[PDB]
């Protein structure tokens, strides 16, 4: 019993990570086989950073103006290239510790795990979802660009997040393992705005199926309610339209419990219209809405 | 910027964790160098549970009762010993991915991270407390047993817990890993109730200081308080006393924000008396007590 935010075990990753140094500029790099991924930015000084041609500024680099450590020991790199905006440092060396792994671009909603770096090093783990406008509500220093999200799936590590920049509201944007941010967003240093958010819906959902797997049950109804009413209301407070591919997401969940997905709307709807009334869920005093489905499938046990 | 319950990387414990099985029941052990360390009721049937004598169980058992397995790979076991309610397995080959690390008991209030694992295998890590009745709100299924807690200093490992049991509350209990509780706790299948837990009023305060240091301040005032008239507003609410130490500790905080602690205390008070009338604090609805003082400096930056 119990539940937790919980993040994948890091060891993986963390034999991935190195440092990539440019002139003054120091961030993280992901080291898989015989290539450094890093981003782009690596290449600009303070003055380039506030309307940078990144082309141009590479073409004015050369091999040997990048420092790789991986460690103490120094890696030599023997090519570079840009993809979008990741720089891609081909090195002497392979990375013996290359786990097994694959680049994936998610949608929004879906959740990850980050370790944050520091010059290489790693610092520390956590959870995380992409919000539904493309930003995620990270703890990000100066320094740890160059971080990465991941899943791990059976000794497979799915890099799916590196990590870019911090925006004026204090949220981070950052891009897939081949460089296309997630969002709006481009990498120069102007001020650019996220989108409002919105709740991620189908997660709150399956926190409420978590909450009854492990014996918290106040907040259930015996009503049930349509999915277009309860659309109706999702718009009202700012909540993700529910989907049907949403609703069978939902499925295991909803058999494990004997809670029909539109029986816990009308508990849902509920909590939205008359609030917590000083009580909790889970230990949590607002409704939570970064666990996906899966996350809760993989947390909890297969019986209530 | 931002804030996150944040684990520490997982990494070298996850090179330590390895399965251990006598007769039917199997549960996860801490191999370090040559020795595994795991709860000793992996001696006990369902029926020795009830109430056991370990000392006439385990007199019972040979070497080749024990199965290791590290990997896939099968460790030999060479020799057993009981301390206090933990076995010991001494194993013919040294564990080549041993970290540095200590043994180290904490005190209540002090948080460190789980890596919870399953059948020798990592699924997942997250942050803990250990709360003030000796127990721990964490996240564990039938075989999490053998998982262990840990703060990493330097590419030092400090273990700190090892995880035994679940009590009827669905809150859990175990021991340093020199197999001695946390608590009054014993490792009998009987029913034990832990003490009534209280807040851990220094987190609580860190956390404040951690919300300024990321430029929430809604709840700050002007006035600040007393030593003791704050431990009478604590002791109404369900907090543990304020103490000296306590004060001193939070030093560097309050001298990077500005905010004296007796200062700090008036805001606390003012939220236990007003509640927070819907505004939330780094995103959350109640008051956070799971960050120590030294939790908040290693996430923070070293300016506001
Ligand atoms: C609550 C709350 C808000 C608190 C105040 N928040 C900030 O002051 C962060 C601040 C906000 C901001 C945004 C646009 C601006 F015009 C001016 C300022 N963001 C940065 O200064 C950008 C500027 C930047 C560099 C490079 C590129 Cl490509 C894009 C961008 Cl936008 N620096 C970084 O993101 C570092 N790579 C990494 C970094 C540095 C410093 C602090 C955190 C990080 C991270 N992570
Ligand atoms: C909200 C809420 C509460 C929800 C209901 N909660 C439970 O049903 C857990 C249940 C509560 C309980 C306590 C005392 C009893 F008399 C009878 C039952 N606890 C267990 O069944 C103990 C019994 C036990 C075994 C060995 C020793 Cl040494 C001591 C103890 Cl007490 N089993 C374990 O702790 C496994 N090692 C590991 C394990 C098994 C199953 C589930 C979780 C875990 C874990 N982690």
């Amino acid at each position: 019993s119990g539940f937790r935010k919980m993040a994948f075990p890091s060891g993986k990753v963390e034999g991935c990570m190195v440092q990539v140094t440019c002139g003054t500029t120091t961030l993280n790099g992901l080291w898989l086989d015989d290539v450094v991924y890093c981003p782009r930015h690596v290449i600009c000084t303070s003055e380039d950073m506030l309307n940078p041609n990144y082309e141009d500024l590479l073409i004015r680099k050369s091999n040997h103006n990048f420092l790789v450590q991986a460690g103490n020991v120094q890696l030599r790199v023997i090519g570079h290239s840009m993809q979008n905006c990741v720089l891609k440092l081909k090195v002497d060396t392979a990375n013996p510790k290359t786990p097994k792994y694959k680049f994936v671009r998610i949608q929004p909603g879906q959740t990850f795990s980050v370790l944050a770096c520091y010059n290489g090093s790693p610092s520390g783990v956590y959870q995380c979802a992409m919000r539904p406008n493309f930003t995620i509500k990270g703890s990000f220093l100066n320094g740890s660009c160059g971080s990465v999200g991941f899943n791990i799936d059976y000794d497979c590590v799915s890099f799916c997040y590196m990590h870019h920049m911090e925006l004026p509201t204090g949220v981070h944007a950052g891009t897939d393992l081949e460089g296309n941010f997630y969002g709006p967003f481009v990498d120069r240093q102007t001020a650019q705005a996220a989108g409002t958010d919105t709740t991620i819906t189908v997660n709150v959902l399956a926190w409420l199926y978590a909450a009854v797997i492990n014996g918290d049950r106040w907040f259930l109804n015996r009503f049930t309610t349509t999915l277009n009413d309860f659309n109706l209301v999702a718009m009202k407070y700012n909540y993700e339209p529910l989907t049907q591919d949403h609703v069978d997401i939902l499925g295991p969940l909803s058999a494990q419990t004997g809670i029909a997905v539109l029986d816990m709307c009308a508990s849902l709807k509920e909590l939205l219209q008359n609030g917590m009334n000083g009580r909790t869920i889970l230990g949590s005093a607002l409704l939570e809405d970064e666990f996906t489905p899966f996350d809760v499938v993989r947390q909890c046990s297969g019986v209530t």
